[PDB]
RNA sequence: CCCCCCCACCCACAAAAACCACAACACCCACAAACCCAAAAAACCCCACAACCCCCCCACACCCCACCAACCCCACAAACCCCACACACCCCACAAAAC
């Protein structure tokens, strides 16, 4: 639902949680990154 | 894989020993303005005709199975240590030796 999800947000305080960024690193590398992309956006932002 | 004697650091003139030293120096820094190897706009899946979307399919079929006799890349026999003449048998031995 739109309310848990909010909810688990502010639980978080609006920071993103650790498996979220070990995924996003997870897709990120894994991928041909094209210069401007929201992958190449994805590596260079969390990485190690 | 000891030796010529004397000898016996692949030691040595003096002066001396940082492969230090003109001075000025001392980022293998620096032109300024500036200081993303950014920017026209519109855009922004190295998406897209449509039908379609197994680099699926004729059918019969479907062990890269099958003639049977067969089926150890067994076998003549005699045999069967890649054993033997004796003499023998350290790839020992002149002597002197024998780092």
């Amino acid at each position: 639902s739109p309310e848990a999800v909010y909810t688990r947000i502010m639980m978080n305080g609006g920071r993103l949680k650790r498996s979220h960024i070990r995924r996003y690193v997870s897709v990120s590398s894994n991928h041909q990154a094209r210069p401007n992309s929201f992958a190449e956006f994805l590596n260079k932002t969390y990485s190690s």
